[PDB]
């Protein structure tokens, strides 16, 4: 399972979140590999929240193209139910109080956005959808056999 700080999800694997970037990568730096590489475990649990968050609330949104037909549509759809199956175990563990959230932890999310918002919204989205291959690469390091 994932082990994200205290925060245990068990309902998607890696292969599942690969499989559904691949197929979604074929229809198409703000996340920083280094700095996502010293990021605590403790820390893991609010940052791939934060993260994850903003992709199902901002960037699929602002990606205009997900629209273009329906096999398109079902690839995106795909990886973002992965997305939410992973946040519907991290939220819990944010409203029991489980996931510190350090000054530093925060200022690395507003690190990200602050990128994000450099770009035009729909260029913005797209470059953050190609940048999922960084994102799953350090996801994974928290799945354990
Ligand atoms: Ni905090």
């Amino acid at each position: 399972a994932f082990h994200f700080g205290p925060c245990r999800v068990e309902g998607v694997v890696p292969q599942e979140l690969w499989e559904a970037f691949w197929a979604v990568r074929d229809t198409l730096r703000l996340l920083r590999a280094e700095v996502l590489q010293n990021v605590s475990d403790a820390e893991s649990c609010y940052l791939v929240h934060q993260l994850l968050r903003f992709y199902l609330d901002t960037v699929f949104k602002n990606y205009h193209n997900k629209t273009a037909e329906l096999r398109t549509l079902k690839s995106f759809s795909t990886l973002a139910n992965n997305f939410v199956l992973i946040v519907s175990d991290l939220q819990p563990c944010q409203e029991q109080n489980m996931c510190s959230s350090r000054e530093e932890a925060h200022r690395r999310f507003l690190q990200f956005q602050r990128a994000f918002e450099q770009l035009d919204v729909e260029a913005a989205a797209t470059k953050a959808l190609g940048e999922i291959d960084i994102l799953l690469r350090w996801m994974q390091k928290f799945y354990q056999l």
